[PDB]
C-alpha cells in the first residue's frame, strides 16, 4: 500500500525525526532514497503532486553532449557518459538506448563528415561502447533522406549517428520515492512548507496539509531544501538574506506523427544565428520537438507558452523542413518549465555552446540548501548531501549513520539484470511492477481490463490523489496520446470519485481542475479557442 | 662528380639546345619539383642565385612538428595531414629527420593553458591514434612534478603538475635540400648555383625563356625552355616582376623569426621542451638540445629591408631572453651568453601567419599559378610539404607539355622515390648505421667519427670512406679532410661558408671548435680551385662578415 492511507499515517508520525526533505523533485527524491537506505529517520514534503516541479517539465532525455569535443572540453565528457551509466544500471526500465541523427550541411557549422566520424570514436572510447552493437556509423546523403522524407536537400552532405538515451523524467522520479517508502520513509505529498520552528537556529518547520486547513509543526535534528527553481522562496521564510538564482524558461510543442515523422532523434541548428540547436523527437505516434530561453518573471507553479515562442520554434521546424508546412493549428501538446540556475550560469551550458553547476551551502541558522544542477545528475548529487549530513549528525549529536552505495542500490520496479501488445507496454514501461498489474487485471465503466488495474495500481500504489497526476506524470495519456484523451477522461475521473468517494462538489472541483490544464496545453486560449 | 666542373657543362648545356622545364630557386621547393621531373623523363634545368639551401630553406625551427595544438579546436583533419606527410617523408630520407619526443609541461599558475593533466592524455591518445603511433615504442604516457623535475631540475616548480611526453622529430633542413638535388643531379638534370635570373625572353606577349648572369664571371647567356617555374620562396613577386611590360599585384608578405645557441651547460636539456612564453601573447617557444648545445627561439615580426641578409635585432634578443629567464629561474642567461644565432623569412600569402604553422586543393597556405605570360608560380607551404607540393606541380606539368606539344612522360611514385643516401630499409635506421660504422672503422677513422658520419650522411658514407682510405690536408684530421673532399667534388661547395654552414654543424652548433679548424679549410679550397691571392683575401672577408653575424658582435658592441 501507497496511497491517501498510508499518507495519513506518515503525517501522524511526523507529530524529532533526524531529518526533513523540503521538495518532492528529483533532487529530494534522491536525498530520501539514500538517506532511508542508509538508516536515518527522514521526514519529506512535497508542496504539490510528486515531480509536478520541474522534473517533469525537461526535454525529457539523457544527451551525451558530444558537442563539447569542439572545444576539446573532454573532462565534461566523460563525467557526462559516466554517470550517465550508473543511472542505467539503477533503473534499467527507464532510460533507454535511443540512437541519434545528426545530419551535416556545407551551406550552413560544427561538424563535416570527416570530423563528425573521429568525433564519435572518441565518443564511444570515453563511454566505454566502442565495439558494442551501439557504436557509431555515418550516412550517405542518399540513405539519410529515406528515413527522413522532409529533411532540407539544398547543401546535404550525410549524418552521423551514435549512442543516445529517451527517459521519462516524471517515472524517474515516482520510482525513486516508491523505493524511498519501501525502505521507511514519512513521504507525504501535497504538503506545503509555510515557516520555520526556531533561538537563532532551525529546530523544526510548519506544514500545512493542504487537503484539510490544517497545520502542523515539525522536529528534526536537520533540515535541508530541495525546492529546485523554489530554492530562494523557500530561504526566504525566515524573515536578512540575498538572492541566489535566475530561472529562464523553455518550452516544448507536439504534433501528431503524420506532420512531420522522424524514426529518431534529430539535432540540428536553428538557422536563425543565435549558435542555438534544436531537437525533433519522436515519442508514440507522436513527434515533440523545442525548447527555447527567456528570462521569467511570474508564476513558478504554472508557467505559460505564448505566441513569441511559438513563431521562434515554428520557423525553425520549417526551414529544417520545407515541406511540412506547420502552423500553430497543427500543435495537439504542449509544456513549459523553469531551469534552476545560479547567477551566472545559462541554458547552453547543459550541452555545449560538488557537481557542475550545483552547489551545497549551510545557512547561518542552520538550514542545509542544495541548488542548481541538472537531472541527469541527481544521484551524484544527493551523494555530496549524505556526506556533510552524516558528519553532522556526529559532530553535533553524534548518531551512528550507515554507509551505502547510491551507485549500486536499484529503485522501484527496477531490480532486474541491466542488459534485460498491451502487456508488453505495460512491461516496458513499470518493468518488474508490471506484475503486480497483472494479478490485478474487476474492470471499470466505460475503460478497459488493461486500462483499470493501471489506474487502480496508480491509487494503491503510486499516491494518486488527484485524477491530472494519473494522465499527466503517472502516464502518457495527456502529453503524447491528446486524440485517445475524449474516450477516457469521463470514466477514470468517476473511477477515482469511487475510489475516494469524494462528494458531488469535491468531484465537481476535479472536473474543473482538468479543464484549466488541459485547455493551456492544447493552447486553446492561443488559438482564439482551438 | 657534382662540382664546378659539373656546373661549367651543365652551364654550355643550358645554351645548346631548348629545355623543356626550366626551374628558378634552389631551396626545398625547387629541389622538389626538380627531383619529380628529372624521374620522370623530363628535360630539366635549374638555377639558383645564392649556394643551394642559402635563402629560408635553412633558416627554419630544425624541428618537424606535429601540430598536437590543433587538437584544441578540434581541426583533426590537419593533424591527420600532418602525421602523415612526416611518415611519407621520413620513408624517403631515413637518413634525416630523426625520432626526439617532445616534453610538454603542465602548469596551474600560468593563467589559460593549453592542456591539463586530465586532458593532456586523451590529447595524446587522438594523437597517437590519428598517425598509428598507438601500440608502438614511442606511444605517449605522462609524468608527475617530481618526474620532471628528475629530467630537468631546473624548471620553473611553482605550479607544475606534471607532463606529457610524445613523438616529435629533429630535422636538418639544409641537409634535406642537398640531398634532393644531389638525386637529381644523377638522374641528369642541370641543376646551377650562383646564377641570378635577371630577365625573360618572349616572342609576342609569351614568356619562352630567361636571360641568367653568371654571378662568378658577369657573363650573361640565353636559356630556352618551353616551360618556366619559380619556386623563389619569399623572393615570388620580385621575380614575377622581371616582366616590366606588365606591372602586377603583390602576393606576398613575409615575416621575419630568430633562433638564438648556448652552451648546454647553461641550459641543459635533455630533450625537446615546449611551454608559454608567460607574455600572455597567446604564443609558444621551444628549447631545444643538438650537438652539445641548446637553441631556442621563436619570434615574429613584420619585416621590409634586404632579403638575402636579414639580421638579428636585440629587440628579437630580449623577447627570446624574457621567455628563458621565466621558464628556467636559476639559469640566468643574457646576451654575453649566446654564441651563434640565425634569422629568416617566412614566404606567407597576403593573409596567412607564422601562427598556422604549428595551430598557433594543392596543400595548406600555398598555391599553383599560371600567369598571363606563361609563367607558372609555386607559392607558399611549409618545408614539411615540399614533396606534396611537388606533386600537385607535376601533375600540372604533364598536363601541359603533352596538350601544348604532344610530349609523353613516365609517370612515378614520388611517396618511394628515395633521395640521396637514403636507399636502405627506413625502420632499420640503428642496424644500418651499426653496419656502415664498421666500414668506417676499416678505413682508418675512429669510432665516434664512423658512426657520426653514417648517421649524417647514411649511405653516402661509403665514399667519404672510400676518399679517406686514400692524403690529409694540412691541419685537419682524415676525417674532416674526407668531408671536405666529399663536399668539394659532390656537393657542389663553392665557397667557404657553404661547407661550414650548410654541409656540416660547424658555425651553429660547434662554434667553439671552428678557430682550430677555420684557416686550414679556407686554404684547401684556395689551393683547390686556384684563387688568385685577391680572390682568396676577399672570400676571406666574406666569410667573416658572416661570423661577425652569427656572433651578434655589434650588439655586443
Ligand atoms: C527547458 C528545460 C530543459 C532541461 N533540459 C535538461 C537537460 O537537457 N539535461 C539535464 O540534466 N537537465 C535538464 N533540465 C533541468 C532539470 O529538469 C532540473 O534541473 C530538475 O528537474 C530539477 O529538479 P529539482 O527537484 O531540483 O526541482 P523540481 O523538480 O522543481 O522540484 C522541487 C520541488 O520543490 C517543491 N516546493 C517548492 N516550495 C515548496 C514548499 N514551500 N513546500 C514544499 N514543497 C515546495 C515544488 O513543488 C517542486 O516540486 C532542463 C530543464 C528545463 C526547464
Ligand atoms: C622563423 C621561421 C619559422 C618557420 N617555421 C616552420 C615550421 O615550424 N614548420 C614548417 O613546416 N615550416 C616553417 N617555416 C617555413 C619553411 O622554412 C619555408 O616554407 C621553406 O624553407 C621555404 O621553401 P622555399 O624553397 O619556398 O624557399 P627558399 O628556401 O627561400 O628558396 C628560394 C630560392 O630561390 C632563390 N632566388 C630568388 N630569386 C632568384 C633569382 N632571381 N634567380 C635565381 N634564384 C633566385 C633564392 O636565393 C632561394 O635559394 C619557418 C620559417 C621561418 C623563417
Amino acid at each position: 500500500m501507497f496511497s491517501n492511507k498510508t499518507r495519513q499515517d506518515s503525517i501522524q508520525k511526523m507529530q524529532e525525526l533526524d531529518l526533513l526533505i523540503i521538495g518532492g523533485g528529483i533532487t529530494g527524491a534522491g536525498v530520501a532514497v539514500q538517506a532511508a537506505a542508509s538508516g536515518i529517520k527522514t521526514g519529506l514534503i512535497e508542496m504539490q503532486d510528486f515531480a509536478e516541479g520541474t522534473s517533469s517539465r525537461s526535454t525529457k532525455l539523457v544527451h551525451g553532449g558530444i558537442r563539447y569535443l569542439k572545444t576539446f572540453d573532454v573532462e565534461v565528457v566523460a563525467d557526462t557518459v559516466g554517470e550517465r551509466a550508473v543511472v542505467q544500471g539503477i533503473a534499467p526500465h527507464i532510460p533507454k538506448p535511443d540512437p541519434m541523427l545528426l545530419p551535416i550541411y556545407e551551406d550552413e557549422t560544427t561538424f563535416n563528415m570527416f570530423s563528425v566520424k573521429v568525433a564519435m570514436d572518441l565518443y564511444d572510447k570515453l563511454a566505454n561502447v566502442t565495439g558494442t552493437k551501439y557504436e557509431n556509423y555515418t550516412l550517405t546523403p542518399e540513405e539519410v533522406l529515406e528515413r527522413e522524407p522532409f529533411l532540407k536537400k539544398e547543401g546535404l552532405k550525410g549524418a552521423g549517428v551514435y549512442l543516445d538515451f529517451r527517459n521519462n523524467d516524471a517515472r524517474l522520479v515516482i520510482d525513486n520515492i516508491k523505493k524511498a517508502a519501501e525502505d521507511g520513509a514519512y513521504l507525504v505529498s501535497k504538503m506545503k512548507a509555510v515557516g520555520f520552528l526556531y533561538g537563532d537556529q532551525i529546530v523544526g518547520v510548519k506544514a500545512r496539509d493542504l487537503l484539510t486547513d490544517e497545520v502542523i509543526e515539525i522536529k528534526a535534528k536537520l533540515v535541508i531544501n530541495t525546492s529546485g527553481p523554489w530554492v530562494d522562496k523557500v530561504r526566504n521564510l525566515n524573515f536578512p538574506v540575498s538572492p541566489k538564482m535566475r530561472p529562464t524558461k523553455g518550452i516544448h510543442l507536439v504534433v501528431d506523427a503524420k506532420k512531420l515523422p522522424v524514426p529518431q532523434p534529430t539535432y540540428f541548428d536553428t538557422g536563425k544565428q543565435d549558435g542555438r540547436m534544436v531537437f525533433a523527437i519522436p515519442r508514440e505516434n507522436k513527434t515533440y520537438f523545442g525548447t527555447t530561453d527567456t528570462d521569467y518573471q511570474g508564476d513558478f507553479t504554472d508557467p505559460k507558452v505564448t505566441q513569441e515562442d511559438v513563431d521562434y520554434l515554428l520557423d525553425v521546424i520549417n526551414h529544417r523542413y520545407p515541406e511540412a508546412n506547420i502552423t500553430l493549428a497543427d500543435i495537439e501538446a504542449s509544456w513549459a518549465g523553469l531551469r534552476p540556475l545560479l547567477i551566472g550560469n545559462s541554458g547552453s551550458d547543459y550541452n555545449g555552446g560538488i557537481s557542475r553547476g550545483s552547489s551545497l551551502e549551510r545557512e547561518p541558522d542552520g538550514l542545509l540548501t542544495l541548488s542548481g544542477g541538472k537531472i541527469t545528475d541527481y544521484r551524484k548529487m544527493a551523494e555530496g548531501a549524505l556526506r556533510l549530513i552524516r558528519q553532522l549528525l556526529k559532530e553535533e549529536y553524534g548518531i551512528e549513520t550507515k554507509e551505502i552505495d547510491s551507485k549500486k542500490y536499484q529503485i522501484s520496479g527496477g531490480n532486474f539484470d541491466p542488459t534485460k501488445e498491451d502487456a508488453t507496454y505495460i512491461a516496458d514501461f513499470y518493468g518488474t511492477n508490471a506484475r503486480r498489474i497483472f494479478e490485478l487485471a474487476a474492470p471499470y465503466p466505460g475503460l478497459s481490463l488493461a486500462e483499470s488495474a493501471r489506474l487502480r495500481y496508480g491509487l494503491e500504489e503510486e499516491m494518486v490523489l488527484a485524477p491530472g497526476d494519473y494522465l499527466i506524470r503517472r502516464t502518457n495519456h495527456l502529453l503524447f496520446e491528446r486524440d485517445q484523451l475524449d474516450e477516457i477522461k469521463q470514466p477514470v475521473i468517476d473511477a477515482i470519485a469511487e475510489y475516494f468517494g469524494w462528494t458531488e462538489e469535491e468531484k465537481a472541483q476535479q472536473t474543473k481542475r482538468l479543464e484549466a490544464l488541459i485547455a493551456e496545453s492544447d493552447l486553446r486560449e492561443l488559438k482564439g479557442e482551438k
